[PDB]
DNA sequence: CGTCCACGTCTACTAGACCTGGACGG
């Protein structure tokens, strides 16, 4: 999940809950380094948001639920294959980490947070991860500021390519759109990052939001869609450079492949 | 059978580590 499947994914959990009532525990599967959710209410809403690459579940008890609870929040991260479903209560599709069950008026379902790879987090407590920057589709304004304010940090001595990786800055952006917003502007990956920045203080930080926005447009899964599936052709349709034919690819510091056409850059690895 | 790759953080000292599974090579 980058930004866009974040947010996706919120919006699946609102519209897909609006009409359902869930009740009882919030169970985790086993060998689930994650902690357990003490939360027991016999009859909760869900609901969510999100932030950047975060998604903010809220459980609200309805009025009378026993026990007593405040309303929980819990914060996920996805790593790289984190997901929400719903399904039958019995169909559980592996390996869904954690569970909400609906409750007994209408067929019984389960809302899963299904992550293969197991590399997504949850912690108690609603909070957005101290020091992600603002999220580049929901607080571009602030988002935007927050670079510019910041040029001087150490963080843009870096090529344009890694810092748009760094979720301080670009909360949000991940492999895919970060070869996607370079090549709309031909702007070398592997140019230094503040020469880029520093030319504002669309450009580069309007992409940064505009562009994971056309894939939330598109509906769908985004990256997260299977083969065959219909929003995984219109995904895959959508980009022009990640993995695409024509292009050049180099890896990062990090290891990162980092997709282009043409020039790599000033500070490419060479 | 294997090797390599993938939408990202984490954390223990800039590499590894953490994971499953799909594509494809022999």
């Amino acid at each position: 999940p980058e930004g866009p499947e974040l947010h996706l994914a919120s919006q699946f959990v609102n519209e897909a809950c609006r009409a359902l009532v869930f009740g009882g525990c919030v169970e985790k599967s086993s060998v689930s380094r994650n902690p357990e959710v003490p939360f027991e209410s016999s009859a909760y809403r869900i609901s969510a948001s999100a932030r950047g690459k975060e998604l903010r579940l809220i459980l609200s008890p309805l009025p009378g639920a026993q026990p007593q609870q405040e309303p929980l929040a819990l914060v996920f991260r996805f790593g790289m294959s984190g997901s929400f479903q719903l399904v039958p209560r019995e169909e559980l599709p592996r390996h869904a980490h954690l569970r909400f069950y609906t409750a007994p008026p209408g067929p019984r379902l389960a809302l899963c947070f299904v992550d293969i790879r197991r590399f997504g987090r949850w912690d108690l407590g609603g909070k957005w991860q101290p020091g992600r920057g603002p999220c580049v589709l929901q607080e571009y304004q602030q988002f935007r500021e927050n670079v510019l304010r910041n040029l001087a940090d150490k963080a843009f001595d870096r090529p344009i390519c890694e810092a748009l990786l760094d979720q301080r800055f670009f909360n949000g952006i991940g492999n895919y759109l970060r070869a996607e917003i370079l090549y709309r502007l031909k702007i070398p990956p592997f140019e230094k990052a503040r020469s880029v920045l520093e030319a504002l203080q669309p450009d580069l930080l309007e992409l940064c939001h505009s562009v994971p926005k056309e894939v939330v447009q598109l509906g769908g899964r985004g990256y997260g869609s299977e083969s065959g599936e219909e929003d995984f052709a219109a995904f895959r349709a959508w980009l022009r450079c990640y993995g695409m034919p024509g292009m050049s690819s180099l890896q990062d510091r990090h290891g990162r492949t980092i997709w282009f056409q043409g020039d790599p850059g000033p500070l490419a690895p060479k």
